[PDB]
């Protein structure tokens, strides 16, 4: 998969072989859909203004790569929360939570009134990837027309580990049916 997860760093990069880190805290990629970092996840008064209506933490953890939230923290806020407890690394197996995670984002948006936002600690890799992963399989947009629509609306840098994860379920989703580009 390198060359394949080399394409996907090319449409990312900044041109000096580096990467933009998030210039917000928190960017609705596509409607109803935000992607943020641990700031705005633990701010519920920030996310009730915003009217997020779900949250998804993709890093359940304590230490410095995760955030120390749970249901409870969400207790009677009007928010429903799910948490992963992925680690930022090329090999962590998030693939394995494409399904649950694209599950999660279907309900929130079901409901018109919805707003999800998925975050991990930055914002960056492991939540961005999800979002990319329900784009491609709950709106058949290939893995290049979802990481590049996520892009242009939040700095993101999935691990290369995870971009090829997602190349794996291009390809998973490619055998059902053709993938819009």
């Amino acid at each position: 998969f390198e060359l394949s997860v080399q394409d996907l760093n090319d449409l990312l990069s900044d041109g000096s072989g580096c990467y933009s880190l998030p210039s917000q805290p928190c960017n609705e990629v596509t409607p109803r859909i935000y992607v943020g970092n641990a700031s705005v996840a633990q701010d519920i008064p920030k996310l009730q203004k915003l009217g997020i209506t779900h949250v998804l933490n993709a890093a359940e953890g304590r230490s410095f790569m995760h955030v120390n939230t749970n249901a409870n923290f969400y207790k009677d806020s009007g928010i429903t929360y799910l948490g992963i407890k992925a680690n930022d690394t090329q090999e962590f197996n998030l693939s394995a939570y494409f399904e649950r995670a694209a599950d999660f984002i279907d309900q929130a948006l079901a409901q018109k009134n919805g707003r999800v936002l998925v975050h991990c600690r930055e914002g960056y890799s492991r939540s961005p990837t999800l979002v990319i992963a329900y784009l491609m399989m709950r709106q058949k947009m290939d893995v290049k027309s979802a990481l590049s629509i996520v892009r242009q609306n939040r700095e993101i840098g999935p691990n290369d580990g995870f971009l090829a994860q997602l190349c794996q379920l291009n390809d998973r989703l490619a055998k059902e049916g053709k993938l819009k580009p």
